[PDB]
């Protein structure tokens, strides 16, 4: 039988539980979230030609996976500030494979642009993922950047953010991959924790 | 092999990306290895060493033709990204430092030479991990005739691999920006 991705939950982001001084998970567990079947037509595929693809491959798998990323993690002295690194975007070699595979893009807008065969299906594949149609004229970058923190209390603050990521890859019928995970990390999600 | 050029063809169309090329390896114990469908018996029965394996490839930075004294501005890529950091430390106790050196981490300090002689990299001398950074940059045709201009990237990549070849990892993308070649058209 042709396989089906198992849809699970996001967790919450990891919290502190009663301890200033506990470490919490870098990561947390990838979860598959969405995703959604497109024609062979929308998939070059690498090793596999167009007869080949009508007869074992007619379909791909679309997959989203979501986890957790620990942006920082820091105790602070009564007052103290600090600075710590921050990715925010999409890799330039996988925004080239996402646009050689299934001719779709992240725009500056964390949407997604659909480009060729691929933009008479973008509502059912904005819907099916979860995500919207960009707006934007430009792909995002990727960008590690720096941002301060200032503790504002006379006393002493443990604080960890986590930020939401997202991994996309595409997947043949029977399920092999034809790609590797397409990460995307959305600065517009992050959750902040404090003790 | 050598990158794209124009020979007599203004108009020409260049590649995006030349065919990569395979150009080092460098044997790493299986130790150092994390091998996620491995156990260390496995590991050591059948792959007792692993290839961490370079490969490398131009990518066309930019092409245009630009009309007479014609400027523009265009996206250029710098480093390595976050994800790709993250493997090679997870895989191979490795991350790329600021200086484009290589930074050894736990065991893999024990072989930094090794590594850094079989692979034809440098140790980093580097505090802080290199980063991925796409830039803006600008140029403008000095000529009163129409020039047409594209700049190429040699870019690495690394992977690791089973004794037996089995592929374990992603490509690792790196991408230093002062290894360029820029060939313009009209020559001369």
């Amino acid at each position: 039988q042709v396989p089906s991705p198992s849809i699970g939950t996001l967790p919450p982001a990891p919290d502190f539980k009663n301890d200033i001084n506990e470490q919490l998970p870098d990561k947390t567990n990838p979860v598959i979230t969405h995703f959604s079947t497109i024609p062979y037509i929308m998939a070059n595929d690498a090793t596999f030609n167009s007869h080949q693809q009508i007869q074992y491959s007619p379909y791909y798998k679309l997959v989203r996976i979501q986890y957790w990323e620990k942006v920082t993690q820091r105790i602070l002295g009564p007052r103290d500030d600090y600075e710590y690194n921050k990715t925010k975007g999409i890799s330039k070699t996988d925004q080239v494979s996402m646009t050689e595979t299934v001719s779709m893009s992240v725009g500056a807008d964390f949407g997604f642009m659909f480009k060729g065969f691929s933009a008479s299906l973008s509502a059912q594949i904005t819907k099916e993922l979860s995500v919207t149609k960009s707006t934007s004229t430009t792909e995002m970058t990727e960008e590690t950047y720096k941002e301060k923190y200032t503790n504002p209390f006379n006393y002493e603050l443990a604080r960890a953010q986590y930020m939401l990521v997202n991994e996309f890859y595409v997947t043949r019928m029977d399920g092999t991959r034809i790609t590797a995970n397409w990460t995307l990390r959305d600065n517009t999600q992050t959750v902040t924790r404090i003790f």
